[PDB]
């Protein structure tokens, strides 16, 4: 009969947010470019995530939250909607947390995703498309909607919103997530 309290490992959200299509549970993690504690969660949600059921859907959505942080993710959704799959997206994350080479212009991004393969040209013209503009705008309401006011957070089903510090931990992190989506599940078990 439970075993989390609310506000102290998970909070919910007054305001909860629906999601597109119904039937199978949201999971959004809003990382960005500089918070040190997701590139320490990526060796930790990777196995947990790619065991997921057909019931389960992980979102990689960044902190667009306007200034720098919007400038600190757009790079992300212009990737993904090359249409590249499996083509090692964790070697993103160490460029910016190992090396750090100031990924804040499209020319310092495309010079190296040149080197892992990726075409300027195709990434240049998406990026400066309304294509990617269409998901930033998309993101940002649900940024802000989603009561992330940090970074890393999870949300699940845009109504219980936790993370590693609220959790007590990377490890407590999917503890409350894998209870969040059986929480949400039960309220749709057929
Ligand atoms: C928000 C966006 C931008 C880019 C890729 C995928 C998505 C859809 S993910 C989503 N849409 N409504 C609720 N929710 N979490």
């Amino acid at each position: 009969g439970d075993d989390y309290t609310a506000g102290k490992e998970y909070v919910e959200l007054s305001s909860p947010v629906p999601v597109s299509q119904p039937g199978k549970i949201e999971v959004v993690e809003l990382f960005w470019y500089g918070c040190p504690h997701c590139y320490a969660f990526e060796p930790t949600i990777v196995p947990w995530s790619e065991k997921l059921p057909a019931d389960v859907h992980f979102v990689r959505l960044p902190a667009l939250f306007g200034g720098i942080w919007n400038v600190h993710g757009q790079m992300f959704l212009t990737l993904e909607s090359m249409g590249v799959e499996h083509d090692v997206h964790n070697a993103v994350f160490e460029a910016i947390h190992k090396e750090h080479k100031k990924l804040a212009t499209p020319e310092e991004m495309a010079d190296f995703l040149a080197g892992k393969g990726v075409d300027k040209e195709k990434f240049l013209s998406t990026y400066n498309s309304f294509a990617i503009k269409g998901q930033m705008e998309k993101a940002k309401k649900l940024a802000m909607a989603y009561q992330v006011t940090g970074v890393p957070t999870m949300v699940v089903n845009g109504k219980y919103r936790f993370d590693i510090g609220s959790a007590g931990g990377p490890e407590e992190t999917l503890k409350l997530a894998d209870y969040l989506i059986e929480k949400e599940r039960a309220a749709a078990k057929k």
